[PDB]
């Protein structure tokens, strides 16, 4: 049976991002998606991004190692007040797998991971670094990215690389987790 969007096992970091109260979900239409390999806690570090998104008139999904402290509190308050349109979730997975799956999302959605591991600054992130998708649906336990806008050639090149990893894997556990990555990418592609 077809895979319906890329879905991963992390849900909203706050119930106040919910914008569909009757179903208990966040539904974002045509959102930009900020991917970052760090915990975000300084609200002043997010201003450039929040500002770019506001001009473009689109909601924002944040996927980061975590979103906490002042940054999280300001996004929650400002979402409740209707000043911003944002939702935040943790990146799925652990260790290297977390990083691999963040880049899988980047590729699917045309975005660039904001990586402090290579010296990137969240504060210099632009609109172009953000991924985009037709929609995102978040509930307590999962996030589903639908129709990523990434280039097909780049999504298939990422799949092919994963399939090489599967051939070269000796662990069934490891093999199953690589297979699951493939299925999520294929589920996230925009068809029609």
């Amino acid at each position: 049976d077809v895979v319906e969007g890329m879905q991963f096992d992390r849900g909203y970091l706050s119930p106040y991002f919910i914008n569909k109260p009757e179903t208990g979900a966040v539904e974002l239409e045509s959102p930009f998606i900020l991917l970052a390999d760090k915990k975000i806690s300084n609200i002043r570090e997010m201003l450039p991004v929040l500002e770019a998104v506001a001009k473009a008139g689109k909601p924002l999904l944040i996927i980061a190692e975590d979103v906490e402290g002042e940054a999280l509190a300001t996004l929650v308050v400002n979402t409740m007040r209707g000043i911003v349109k944002v939702a935040a979730v943790k990146a799925p997975g652990f260790g290297d797998r977390r990083k691999a799956m963040l880049q899988d999302i980047a590729t699917l959605t045309g975005g660039t991971v904001i990586s402090e591991e290579i010296g990137m600054e969240l504060e210099k992130a632009t609109l172009e670094d953000l991924g985009q998708a037709k929609r995102v649906v978040i509930n307590k336990d999962t996030t589903t990215i639908i129709d990523g806008v990434g280039e097909e050639a780049a999504i298939q090149g990422r799949v092919a690389q994963i399939r090489q990893q599967i051939e070269e894997a000796t662990s069934d556990y490891d093999r199953e987790k690589l297979q699951e990555r493939v299925a999520k990418l294929a589920g996230g592609v925009a068809v029609i």
